[PDB]
């Protein structure tokens, strides 16, 4: 946790905080505490406040290409720093250490996250995409307004400072069943099956943790399966503004074995799913700017019970799928293919 600032132009206001990316861990979210540091003179008859807002966004970002832009502030709340209100509570370890070094034009503020917001997300389409880029952001603002006798609600931007956090999710204390999966088939012209059962070792994985994928097959047909498929999809569904839905291969494996007719198979195959193991990002839900050092594949969403989803805006999911590739018989033009799928959730560990 590196303490980072930002100043403003008229150097009237300057924002510090402890640290960018704010835990959420289901069973709470870490809040944002920080300070404001003013200088005395220039704030001098003006009111200074802090704001968290939580956007959904969705449209073209580039400033020179005309097309539509939306935002739903899903999240928001703001406290006044100066002239002090008298309501601040109790500081942090963070913020006491900073009034210390700072002295007393520091003003500490906390702004706390509901249980009802999704986590940093973005997308931006790839070219067969038709949706458009979106994405959740989080942004801490301090800025100094005042009203003249013919001008209210002045808001100048030299007066005002930004800075982009992140809401990242962690593991919460429990996760669900071992996840599991079972399908059978009979092809045209025979009632022999083909059986396959999946199993996940278990229901959350972390970023960067190997997925052992457990697949049986029993192959009671006269059709060979000429390929074992495994792959990690990443599902995400655009829920406010526009119905856009992707899904992208983020891992895959291929079993060196066949099953021929009449036999049967079990193998444990691993799986990573990383943003490092493709070099197309877009079409991609992501944490972060597709340039970014610290941005990774987007965690899962965790609804809140009760809760509409819609509120999210937009959904991520995972799933193993498993594919068979089944040999065609004589007289058929092509092998077939079958598939299933399974569940997990991906994100970061539980907190320390
Ligand atoms: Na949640």
């Amino acid at each position: 946790h590196v303490i980072f600032k930002k100043i403003s132009r008229d150097k009237s206001v300057t924002i510090y905080l402890g640290k960018r990316d704010y835990i959420d861990h289901v069973e709470r979210v870490e809040p944002v505490d920080g300070v404001v540091l003013v200088d005395p003179e220039l704030v001098k008859g003006k009111r200074v406040y802090v704001s968290l807002t939580c956007a959904f966004r969705y449209g073209q970002e580039d400033i020179d290409v005309m097309g539509l832009s939306f935002r739903r502030d899903l999240y928001f709340s703001q406290v006044q720093v100066f002239p002090p209100v008298g309501a601040s509570g109790a500081t942090t370890r963070l913020q006491e250490s900073l009034i210390k070094k700072l002295g007393a034009n520091t003003y500490p503020f906390l702004l706390t996250f509901p249980d009802y917001l999704p986590c940093s997300v973005m997308l931006q389409p790839a070219p067969q995409d038709v949706g458009k880029s979106c994405g959740v952001d989080f942004e801490i603002k301090a800025f100094a307004t005042h009203s003249t006798d013919v001008e209210e609600d002045k808001i100048p931007k030299k007066s005002s400072v930004r800075l982009l956090i992140r809401k990242v999710q962690h593991a919460p204390r429990d996760m669900g069943p071992q996840p599991r999966a079972e399908a059978s088939w009979q092809f045209f012209m025979s009632d022999k099956p083909l059986r396959l059962a999946v199993s996940l070792s278990k229901e959350i994985y972390y970023h960067g943790e190997p997925i052992p994928v457990t697949v049986a097959v029993t192959n009671s047909t006269e059709k060979t399966v000429k390929k074992i498929k495994v792959l990690v999809e990443q599902v995400t569904n655009v829920v406010l503004y526009s119905s856009d839905y992707y899904i992208k291969t983020v891992a895959a494996e291929e079993a060196q074995e066949k099953v021929p007719p009449n036999s049967s198979l079990t193998k444990t195959l691993t799986l990573v799913p990383l943003l490092a193991n493709n070099r197309e990002r877009r079409g991609i839900a992501l944490d972060g700017k597709i340039k970014h050092e610290d941005t990774n594949l987007a965690s899962s969403t965790i609804i809140k019970e009760g809760i509409d989803k819609t509120v999210m805006g937009i959904l991520v999911s995972y799933q193993i799928k498993v594919k068979l590739t089944v040999s065609g018989l004589l007289g058929e033009l092509t092998s077939s293919e079958v598939a299933t799928e399974v569940p997990f959730r991906l994100m970061h560990p539980q907190p320390e």
